[PDB]
């Protein structure tokens, strides 16, 4: 992959919606409440408005102001693709019906969803592409529809690696032909943002939003979360509906919550989960009940837990040696039994061929359902990009070209997926279920291939910063349908370490 550059497309796409609903606002009250809102958890934000020292309209104003001054100006992280023009109108209405309709922790809380998540009549869904930059979907994604059932509203959309990082091998992470290059708030250009949920990681890292929604095929959530020092969760395959999300490979596709705090992540995770008749994958959770993932979160959640390490401190470079060593300490200091150095075996577990065949089919089937989409096939996209290469495909489109002319048959595909799932699931259970380990911890995204295919949940927690200041996260692998135990484990590791530091913008 090539290096990231300071490239920003269509800046007025974000500024004008911000500028329009910030004409009748006092900048004095904004900057004052800004210092009290930044790095504050969701629970703390609810306390600031219960005491009357803040409101939802003010909360939204601060974020929009920060996006205007930091994301599209100043340091210019360029992590926001779209902004809800009705963000203030919805915020004020949530203030009026607050004392009457308040019920959930998510009420009035602005949420930023990934650019590949559908919203109705308001914000375009493009998956970071230039060809879909202006296409507004007909219906909301189910996760968006369920979000507004608890009071939450979509503040805007986050930047991402185009096509969920499936365009070319040379394209830098965080880049999209729609908005441009995403920059890491801990060190622009210097540090990569990772992908493909780069923007969803940045908006919560730079306090552009309290919560964010990302998608993951293989590491697209936990890797940018670790690279930008924020919390990211990949749910079990079937826990969260994918309906209303531009796919990549429905075999692996999933949508997870992202925040600065494990607590806040679980708060968002409450409204994302549920049942969906449209997504047949969510019929593996039908015989289960909805839970509050914020109640059973104790600081002694690591007491007695058996975490298997997927990294070795001694074999680590001098740069990450100090960070990796502190991970073991914090786990031990919290009272957990650590298991040596477990080296997972990636054998027979395919990822690329699963993507090459399924991408063309998922995309074409996706566009066939839409009403007024400017493209109805992957073939038309390829032809569209060719007409202005330097703009629409600066780093090419080799991957989507390979998927279009793929020779792989459906028999070869479903057979590979079958063997891959049985291998990864057995490899994981070998340590998790068989040897009685509660969870597996890794550094960054070194071991995501197995847990993604097997459908096991993943939780990224800020593990600190190396000698150069580059963010390093600790991603936990939980057991199947064990998001409840993962959050409890993740919360205990988070509080008994506190590695995350707010970035200097």
């Amino acid at each position: 992959p090539k290096e990231p550059e300071r490239i920003v497309y269509d800046k007025e796409r974000v500024l004008q919606p911000i500028h329009n609903q910030l004409k009748g606002i006092n900048i004095e009250n904004v900057k004052i409440k800004e210092k009290e809102v930044v790095n504050a958890t969701v629970d703390e934000l609810q306390k600031m408005i219960d005491d009357g020292k803040l409101s939802y309209e003010e909360l939204t104003s601060i974020y929009l102001f920060r996006i205007q001054e930091h994301d599209q100006n100043g340091i210019t992280l360029n992590s926001v693709t779209e902004i809800n023009p009705n963000a203030m109108e919805e915020a004020r209405k949530l203030d009026q019906e607050r004392s009457r309709n308040k019920k959930s922790n998510l009420y009035g809380i602005p949420v930023v969803v990934k650019d590949n998540v559908q919203t109705a009549k308001v914000m375009p869904t493009s998956a970071g592409t230039y060809v879909l930059k202006d296409w507004i979907a007909d219906q909301d994604a189910t996760i968006v529809k369920q979000l507004k059932e608890e009071g939450a509203f979509v503040l805007g959309k986050a930047n991402m690696s185009e096509w969920a990082n499936y365009l070319s091998f040379t394209m830098p992470s965080g880049y999209s032909g729609k908005k441009g290059q995403n920059l890491n708030p801990y060190g622009p250009i210097m540090f990569d943002t990772s992908g493909s949920s780069s923007g969803s990681a940045t908006v919560v890292a730079a306090d552009f939003a309290p919560l964010a929604v990302g998608t993951e095929t293989t590491g697209s959530i936990v890797a940018p979360a670790a690279q930008q020092s924020v919390v990211g969760l990949r749910p079990s395959l079937g826990r969260v509906s994918r309906t209303g999300i531009i796919p990549l490979a429905e075999t692996l596709d999933t949508a997870g919550p992202m925040a600065r705090t494990v607590k806040d992540a679980a708060t968002l995770f409450n409204a994302m989960i549920g049942y969906d008749e449209k997504d047949v994958m969510t019929e593996k959770v039908k015989d289960k009940e909805r839970i509050d993932y914020t109640k059973d979160l104790s600081i002694d959640g690591l007491k007695g837990k058996k975490i298997g390490l997927l990294f070795s401190v001694d074999q680590q470079d001098e740069n990450r040696k100090a960070v990796a060593e502190k991970i073991r300490k914090d786990l031990q200091d919290a009272g957990a039994i650590l298991t040596d150095y477990i080296q997972l075996n990636n054998g027979g577990v395919d990822n690329l061929q699963t993507l090459e065949y399924e991408f063309k089919h998922n995309v074409n089937d996706y566009f066939s359902q839409q009403k007024n989409v400017p493209v109805k096939s992957l073939k038309e996209i390829i032809a569209f990009n060719k007409r202005d290469s330097n703009r629409r495909i600066k780093y090419g489109q080799t991957l989507i070209e390979a998927s279009e002319k793929s020779t792989i048959t459906k028999d070869e595909f479903e057979k590979v997926v079958q063997t891959s799932q049985e291998n990864a699931k057995k490899e994981l259970n070998k340590y998790l279920v068989e040897k009685g380990l509660d969870a597996l911890v890794m550094i960054n995204n070194e071991e995501v291939l197995l847990s993604a295919v097997a459908g096991y949940p993943e939780l990224a927690v800020p593990a600190g910063y190396d000698n150069n200041g580059e963010p390093v996260g600790a991603v936990f692998v939980g057991k199947q349908f064990g998001e409840k135990e993962l959050f409890n484990i993740g919360y205990a590791y988070e509080q008994q370490s506190k590695n995350r530091k707010p970035p200097k913008l």
